[PDB]
């Protein structure tokens, strides 16, 4: 039934990540043909368990069977590649630490106390857990990373980086847009705010340990905030961007590189839920990011689609 | 793309889990239209969070938007029952104390011990677990109750329980399944053995704390096994049927009542890696089922289908 199949739908993604996890995933790289004996040898799991796995991932479209031997679907060949979105969404998303958030999403919805899933499961916040979790962390980073190399091309494109002699990325944290942007934008002063224990040193970028909560530095032409604001609640997105506007002069503006909530939305509906088990923060409509903007003596000068889910929104003082 | 939806697929649970669990469901029953600020005040939750979810159930096709109210499709209707067979195995299965146990399925799969990935979670066997909390036992009762009354009916259609006058439900539980019987099947001597802490009392049905590993009590001329095999390795499941034989007079006969591993039996492949999860169990193609009887001193008399996924296999003395 439609109904039982969406109950039980979590069993795909946790083979997937057993897949991947274990280490099965390499064998399947240029379409090679796996014998599942051979397999579960190499990989050092019970053959009768590797096969009924195999055999769930065939029913699920992920492998082919081919008598004695399986192959990864063409259509799913990213997760033999350790560098695609795809490989690296299933390392994040689905490693322990995000998974078992999900099951106290039903007593935060309850709670009413502001406090998401993921910190009523680990007892403290995302960012706190990531800073204390090396291999977490090095997987979160690597994601942002690929982002980044996604969206850049585009982003250069639509919008004139160029123009701003100064550039501070608020929350930029290991600074891969940065990195990226200065590859094509030259001769520029760039810099990073985040929270580091040891100050990241990179040849062309500033790093600053900081608290955009408190305060942001003054003298930069843009000030970037990128997937920042919809990990917050909505006062605490207007303190970020009063703390903005009190850093800025006359000329300077501020780039939000946010998804955007749209009546036509459907990837941003489906990402919003993960907002709120990990962060208590949310995907917002323009209306909304008007509203935000307005309070901190900011408004909306222009705002450009990167794709279907994130857009560049201009601000500017009020 | 396809893979990038399975691999976030697992969300889809979750918000069913959050849809039942929080209460939400039970004011959708009967076709209601809802109005979600309203929702919002009877079941206590923030309307914003709750207008997020409601719009992720409407994306995944859980509910359906009519202008500023909505519905539960038709197809998902049982989810407004809270007593539903659906809704329990959503508030058992998705809860964190099964749901956090695939987080230990990949660990599971490379140890070869043949700890299930919940005894990794848990220090305990699932059994057990439900043992050392009493709300836990009674939870998987209501379930496994729903699942009797589910197919007692198609049971009734097409087996005679009536040429037997002792019958032993072996690991029945609060024997549902025999109290269901008892009602159309009368001037048996009905019995159940299971593990219990307090001996339920049910009329003239015969309780009997026991272990089927250890010993099956003689003198029953029907022995049935219903969702018991499913729970054990081939050496712990041909332990049982070995019991069964040794406690057996001429003429009296075993009855499995059990899913069976057929090609693209898609509830039953899924199930076989959730039996590997909580149990190093396993489901079984006939030919499997054959080999166990076999190795136990006992053959294969009747197969019968009770739906896609149930089918009776009635045993004899070889
Ligand atoms: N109070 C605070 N002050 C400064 N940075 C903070 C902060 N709270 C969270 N952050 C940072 O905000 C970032 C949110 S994730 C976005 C990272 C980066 N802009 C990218 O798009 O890839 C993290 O790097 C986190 O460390
Ligand atoms: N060693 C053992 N001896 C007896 N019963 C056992 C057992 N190990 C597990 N069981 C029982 O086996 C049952 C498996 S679940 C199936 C219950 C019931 N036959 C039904 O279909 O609804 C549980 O009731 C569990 O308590
Ligand atoms: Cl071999
Ligand atoms: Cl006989
Ligand atoms: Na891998
Ligand atoms: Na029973």
């Amino acid at each position: 039934s439609m109904l039982a199949e969406l109950i039980t739908s979590y069993r795909k993604s946790a083979a997937i990540y057993a897949f991947v996890d274990t280490g099965l995933s390499i064998h399947f790289r240029n379409g090679a043909y796996v014998d599942i004996d051979e397999l579960s040898r190499q990989c050092g799991i019970d053959y009768s368990r590797l096969d009924r796995l195999c055999d769930f991932l065939i029913e699920i479209g992920i492998l082919v069977n081919h008598g004695h031997k399986v192959t990864l679907s063409e259509e799913c060949s990213a997760l033999a590649d350790p560098e695609s979105m795809e490989s690296l969404m299933v390392k994040l998303e689905l490693s322990p630490d995000y998974w078992n958030a999900w099951s106290m999403y039903p007593r935060s919805l309850l709670e009413n106390d502001g406090k998401p899933a993921f910190e009523i499961t680990h007892g403290k916040s995302f960012f706190e857990h990531l800073a204390s979790n090396k291999l977490l962390k090095s997987n979160f980073d690597s994601l942002m990373s690929k982002v980044s190399d996604k969206i850049i091309e585009k982003l250069l494109d639509i919008y004139d980086f160029g123009q701003y002699n100064r550039i501070l990325d608020i929350g930029g944290g290991e600074g891969s847009l940065l990195v990226k942007m200065s590859e094509k934008v030259k001769g520029k002063h760039y810099a990073v705010l985040d929270r580091y224990d040891e100050i990241p040193v990179l040849e062309n970028i500033d790093f600053i340990n900081g608290d955009f909560l408190k305060v942001i530095p003054s003298g930069y032409d843009l000030y970037i905030l990128k997937d920042v604001i919809h990990d917050w609640s909505d006062n605490n997105a207007i303190l970020i961007l009063e703390n903005c506007r009190k850093a800025m002069d006359n000329g300077s503006a501020v780039l939000l590189i946010s998804m955007m909530k749209k009546p036509q939305s459907k990837m941003v509906i489906y990402f919003d839920i993960l907002m709120d088990v990990l962060f208590s923060g949310k995907e917002r409509y323009l209306t909304e990011f008007e509203r935000l903007a307005n309070q901190a003596g900011l408004v909306i000068q222009d705002v450009k689609d990167i794709d279907e889910s994130y857009s560049i929104i201009q601000l500017g003082i009020k």
